[PDB]
């Protein structure tokens, strides 16, 4: 049997982060937690790339360039959504969700979604502030493994050829 | 009439694995569920392909990949569901069907939902434990069958060219 | 002005079924409506194409190769979902409803849908009498409408180049 | 350590079917569960054997002289036993349990048991027309299943000598 | 597919008879019925051994002599249960039926079970007078079919060798 996974070292890895500006005061918390789990996991800051935009409708744009650079193999989105606005967040939340999975496929590079829905904020100061469920955290080293999965089935990609 | 179908023999077949992490104690049964049913339905393992992700949400970006290998053919998508986060099951979930049905669509290759969507953990524990309904196993069947049936479908494709 | 439309004769045309397994009675119920009105309304039964599958979930993968080859003119999609499973009565049938569409768009050739989701087993039955009502029946009536229709265009494609 | 296990390949293996006339508007029912699982799992039907029977009493007696044929390598016992006459349930079923037990055993060959005791009429149409649960169907797999079981123990049972 | 099945003509057969007397006035119809049914189906009855013992304990140790003479085909049991005591019938019925059941997956030759349990002498009047069910007529056919049966078998039994 052939086995792919993806350990977690941060070695030789270049990042995209794309990061909203709307409810900065726990989007802000998130991105140092991404950050930091990134070079603590072994991996360099230089080459950590964070675009900013100014709320949650334009994180899909923006993340599609970041992923036609050659030189970043995965990409973190990060933002926040809390149910202020009513007929927004219906459809910026599917919708980001989407374009988001869209990207991916056919770019064929790892996208993952650092995006906090929290239906208020105390379930929002909660997590990012208290807790150490840092979402940024956790997406930041899924994507980790995916960066290092996809050295392992690009690697043998290259192997085979 | 013409008729066509799949016998369920895995003589000669190359299959595909997708594989979460999330609830371990569950998923593993799962894939022991479809190791077991392909080599007891005669296949061998060696041409067998694991992959493993971390949650639900990679399950297609990574699949997409295993599809276009050629010699792969069928991939049987593996993971669970458990209603942990309203903001984070109800999109993830729609989207991993979504992205599984399209994918398989395009690359003309079948792609199964070997998914638990167990309500609880318990519900889960009725489906391994009470009856012989281990996901993995039928679904991994399932593939075996849409697999010769593709087979059958493309030898007398190759017959009338 | 220039009208198209489609007779209601079944000569001179191929024909696609695809048909599950899953809920058997009642399928077999529809099947039966299905080749029955392709015969009766002008067409032999030789170039028919039926082809089987576990469930509903297969449906559309199975009916883009049959769309694929040159011979099979219109397609019969046959199957059924009743609210057993709860996963995938929402999400198989979204997918299978979007996904067929898509298809069908694509190849530039009629795919019906001719899967019922009857709520019930009472539905079940008020369809599955000889009453018409089988909607094998009136889909197939619709795809050997559209049949002599893409006839009419594509015929009509012709005399124009 | 010596696993010794059948895969379910029904290749190149021949069978016993032993069916009785008795209610038989199930039986016949099961003998098509047996037949189609045996060829749809990469089985040819020319190899099976089939013999009637009145009642439920005859069945041991002739199987054990189906299994002392050179050429057939297990035997399906089919018959159905619904709450008739006190004599002919009671005894008959503790009887053939009993028998087709002790043939197993003296023969070495195996012999399995699609015999219903379904306690009404209608606990066999909630075993047939409303699951998938075709008893002579499943008893026909654990047969395949032993059939390639002493292959393994009877293989082995040469490469020692 | 191969069918072996018994037709039912009685033309070079020879059989064994077994008879207890108990309840003489309803055993003495059984009897008829058995000789009938063999002289009518064709038979000659110069061929039939009758064999009578007391009650219905010595059936089995009797019907063992019958069954190891070389020229007897099938034996019939004959005997009548009526519960007279409870010390009697609960041992006695298990152990015939018991009994009888061994000898022939032994010495492998067809044994029928003529024995009426009729919980009064009033069902067994009412077997004999009310409807055809002369249940030595109905064992004594079963013997014929099984006879030929065994001949089908035992005769391809000997072309292979």
């Amino acid at each position: 049997m052939e086995i792919y996974e993806g350990k977690l070292t941060a070695e030789g890895l270049r990042f995209g982060i794309v990061a909203s500006r709307f409810n900065h005061a726990l989007v802000d918390r998130l991105v140092e937690g991404a950050i930091d789990c990134i070079v603590r996991h072994g991996g360099r800051e230089e080459d950590i790339t964070l675009v900013r935009v100014p709320g949650s409708w334009e994180i899909p744009v923006a993340a599609g360039e970041l992923a036609r650079k050659e030189d970043i193999d995965a990409v973190i989105a990060i933002g926040v959504l809390i149910e202020g606005a009513e007929p927004h967040f219906d459809y910026i939340a599917s919708e980001v969700s989407k374009g988001l999975a869209n990207l991916s496929l056919e770019l064929r590079k790892p996208i993952t979604f650092g995006v906090i829905t929290a239906d208020e904020l105390e379930e929002a100061i909660e997590r990012a502030g208290t807790k150490h469920g840092n979402k940024g955290w956790e997406a930041a080293l899924s994507a980790i493994e995916m960066a290092n999965l996809f050295k392992s089935l690009r690697l043998e990609h290259h192997h085979h050829h």
